[PDB]
């Protein structure tokens, strides 16, 4: 059946769970209190083609069915949200702008090695000034003898340090309308020079503590011709098909962080006795279970139905927003009323509800904060008629 | 493309959605108000085989798939809430119950009339002292020479006055311990008696006006051995298998509706301006509208996944009672927003939104209100953990 | 004790709600099926002074505070919804416009027939193209030798068909800028004409059938030189003031609905019996009737703050907006929640939370949508800071 | 104006607020990091009487309202929300049980160390087995020669490791039915033992870092005959009592907080900008700003309203639990919005939203859950009629 894992999937989820159980689960407490990057793992995921996952065998990726990136993200995010959010971002951003954008050129020289795990990638969109309208980026890309001198700084890039590959949106021409600015961006993909670039301090973020986020400077960092993604002034139009990509990402992670709240406090609730029996048998804690339980599982056939429509060349703009929306929203409600079942309990770190609801929160906000998607599902239905 | 209409399902689709836009839609405003049973539409409807969707075409029906049949209950609901409910309680329940524990002779016996609509069925559980708690039924069936004698009375019984069939389950023999009074239920099928039924006035409701609904009062009703259904004693456990089917009908049902409204308020938000500007621009409008989209588009693909498990012969009481809540909870908010967007107009009967709304009300409350569901969803849940 | 019913206040409400429960009560069910407007009610509610609440007795009131009468509207509304429309319309609309920007000349004219309920008044601002945005009124007002010419049409205006006096909103000077189109309205009081006045068909409404709610044509209307309130192209000012006082009356009519409707399903579960048990020994339904009294015992002191500061001469459109917004919003849902928990029984009209709920939806709409509400009170937070 | 402050509460308050933006909003956030008890700011605070504040001057105390008591709570909860519960814990549970069941010597004996803060005072009641079910304690206390002997363990007890007075609930005499446990529980109350009682093991918790929790465990303890506070078996009833006073506290805390993050993004918003203008002029942030401040408004409405209820020495029981409910639903509701509106800022320890959310998140469980308050409620909205 559609909605589940086919025996194709199963044979691939199978031995990533156990990994994920062995190699992962094990230290997600205490890399949420270390915050320390986890090479390791990410060096050990990156052998499931991991790393790669939607990249041509061809390039050196594993060229795998976008639903089925989804399901190990949410595998992942089922036991460490940092981790899922290095994945997805890595896989989503970097790699698939490059991919996507990428003349053959450029995909032969970046793709084999993002792709291995053995260079993480950055993408430079969200600045400190524009933490929504992206297309109000103020870096710069100025024409150099040789190539660009680019000119800014960006917030919170996922894997702002340990990136081995970057890739910046940066203006280099006119709006020239006020109102449409995305047009005149421009993307720049290169490997991590030796001068130009800072890396602002590890910001302290409210969860997915190990998941590197980083302050990008770039003070007069020149780049050779090669570096122009896309057509020059047209960028933009293939970040927004990125971010597409993305979300259905995010939405899988969102999917897996309710999921675990979930089978925690359910398993809690069935334990844990009140007034003579299990507060499972208590209506007050049972419509809980049910509630999240219901709509985690329409977070999930949301995210599938958008990763089958964009593996079938279909559009999937509203579909990736809706998905990513839902299971946003639904998986933070979902581990806030895990903290709730587990009370007083659900308040101390050593149990994961607490940690559940600071890694999921973030769904809620990056690639588009749900706001944003609003606006854009309804943009998209409006237009429809 | 399992989330999307097939080749089979289009063919079918296609002519019938054109069928309801010209002879369903014209009259829907009018049959509320008057309340008056569309005889006419009905057996033009049973030309598409829709009151035997299910029914092997074996016995006269279509031989439909669940799914399908499904769709069109939306597409129904989409123009005339109480035709929906109509085709989809006919279908589900009494005709349902005879298919699922009818013997042979049984279902050549009825099928054949259910099925092409030239008898309705009508399927009375609920009385006027149990409707959640069905298995406190107060109704009796005697055994008596040549058949059993019935007493007793329903309550709230779709198609109650104007049904060709009836499906009633009464107390057989005693639980006989209080706490299981599940065990000692048995259901019969007989045809519209000529005395022994009385039935009460068609009762006012909020809405699905023109759906027929009515109090059941048995009097030593006498029913033949023949009009024994399914085991005596045994008739509860053919009562949730048959809920299960109904509750996928009304979790397309509410869809259709909820579908309806958004669709109504979008045309309205695209035309309608306010402050030099149309009132879709502001996002106190697209936010809500954003918001219907998302959760009517996982209300569907749960009712569709609930069919599929259906339809392969696998369990889906968790299931259908998950896209049962899901959709009538989402249907009914999408139509409350309806309402509200529309603002003063909302309130008129002039508009449809008042009455999608009061339509879909229904969807909560029928075959297992959602507080009901809520307890069936967390059962199940923890009876796998 | 403040939040509770004063001495004064008890004197006045002890025997209203007497005279409610016996002359009132009994014939709410009927009224919303024929929606015959009660004048016997409305001459023996007057007889209380009810019609002329808040009017000075030297002008025929009764002289009350604004908090006094706030709770007598909230009384009718728990009875009839449509009465207390009737009421609270009436008093703070037409009546409150003519007490607030009347010349003492106007008053003596106006107020005494208004304040014993000889003449009802109805307030027409929103029209056909213009309902939230006020200020882009149609009807236009010409100054004429003797007076002025009307010209346009008014929407759904509360006692437009039964009024003796009314109160229009009409464009009188341009205003300067497309946006300060606030600038340049005028309001004129005067008796029913004998001509220039239409009124439309009493439209049909989801609730509050009783209520008189119709549309106004007016062509080439001829009102005196005395017929103008307030200065010429300063009346949209006197609105938002009326409005302010007017958002205080629907939240008390919201709490009245939310408190029947609230009361009844508490009634209900004590006594209903399901599994075994009252249906209020289950948290489903617990949690419901809990959240619905703790939200309208908070509407109740929100609407009494901003009637005591309306009472001080202090500042209350933010309290106001506050009061109607969170009293109509809370009242709607406890009435949702009153038919949930009346299951089958609250989807039929024999039973009255049906009523309470279609009755109460109008609240979260006239005088200002909760969207409207929302911004009033968004813009008024960001002024102060 | 009633829900003002008056010219007695303002007096307090001018100077308290003065005191708390300059000594204690400055290390709030590092608090937050380090955990560190703030000896310096308890002294400082104490000297305002804040230790004592319903303690009578006779014994003491600064004798004020409860009212005050509660705006002076939500006052230090607005900058620090591990100091409000510090300071609301002392009062409402040690310090007011000995108030409320002390004799005049165990009063005289305790109340002048506690209110002056010299002493702080942990209130023993919750056990790692039962938290909800308080009824369902563990510990049990053995008349013994001249005193008793207790053996058990206390759970989260705030100041459990810093203070000098404790109060700890045991069962004495066995209940007659396990159904009510609430009979044969005694309180006791005596100073800092040399030996029989061990600090538990700090636990980290999710928020309000700096307030002392610890788990108790009693070793056979001995406390002299004098350390039974009221009656023998009867102290439950006066836990209960103890309860209703420290929900009114715990509801106050919670409106600061929320008020806290209120008010924040309200500053941002008016100062950011997104897609070149305020992102407040958006309605998806502007209705955020309008919903929390009426639910916040009504939240403190709901206190104040309990607080005069116990003032006036009347049943307060459902009042109080009203407010605890609504409050901190509202003020965790209103911190989430925060961090939403700030963005990815709201996402990093540099600003305070994520703060006061997790201090927030508190206050839906101690002292009785959501889901227990809710019970509370409903029974007695139901013993009523
Ligand atoms: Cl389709
Ligand atoms: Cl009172
Ligand atoms: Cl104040
Ligand atoms: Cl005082």
């Amino acid at each position: 059946l559609w909605f589940e894992e086919g025996a194709e999937e199963r044979q691939v989820l199978g031995p990533f769970r156990e990994f994920l159980k062995a190699e992962v689960a094990p230290g997600a407490a205490e890399r949420d209190r270390t915050g320390a990057f986890p090479w390791d793992l990410v060096r050990k995921l990156a052998e499931f083609g991991v790393f790669g996952a939607l990249v041509p065998e061809a390039y050196g990726g594993a060229g795998l069915s976008t639903r089925l990136f989804a399901r190990m993200v949410e595998a992942i995010a089922y036991y460490d949200g940092a981790l899922a959010l290095t994945v997805a971002s890595h896989n989503s951003l970097a790699t698939g702008h490059i991919l996507l954008a990428g003349s053959e050129a450029q995909k032969e020289a970046f793709l084999p090695k993002l792709a291995s795990g053995e260079a993480l990638g950055a993408w430079g969109l969200t600045e400190p000034g524009s933490g929504s309208d992206a297309a109000a980026l103020k870096t710069k890309a100025e024409k150099v003898e040789g190539g660009w001198r680019l000119n800014g700084t960006k917030q919170f890039i996922t894997q702002g340090s340990v990136a081995g590959v970057y890739v910046v949106m940066a203006r280099t021409d006119p709006p020239p309308s006020p109102e449409r600015k995305h047009q005149g961006i421009s993307a720049f993909a290169f490997f991590r020079p030796e001068r130009g670039l800072k890396v602002g301090r590890k910001e302290e973020k409210l969860g997915l503590t190990a998941s590197d986020t980083a302050q990008l400077i770039l003070e007069d960092l020149f780049v050779p011709e090669e570096a122009l993604l896309g057509e020059r002034g047209k960028g933009f139009y293939d970040v927004l098909r990125v971010l597409d990509g993305g979300r259905i990402g995010i939405a899988a992670m969102a999917v897996g962080l309710g999921q675990a709240a979930l089978d925690y406090a359910l398993a809690y609730a069935k334990g844990r006795e009140a007034f003579g029996r299990p507060i499972a048998e208590f209506e007050g804690v049972s419509f809980k279970l049910a509630e999240a339980a219901t709509e985690l599982e329409a977070a999930r056939l949301l995210y599938l139905k958008a990763a089958e429509l964009k593996d079938a060349g279909r559009p999937f703009t509203l579909e990736a927003a809706q998905a990513k929306l839902f299971a946003s929203e639904a998986a933070v409600k979902a581990c806030d009323e895990a903290i709730q079942i587990l009370g007083g309990y659900g308040y101390v770190k050593d149990y994961p509800v607490e940690r559940y609801w600071r890694d999921a929160r973030l769904t809620r906000i990056g690639e588009g904060t749900s706001e944003i998607l609003k606006l854009v599902i309804a943009r998209r239905l409006l237009e429809a008629v």
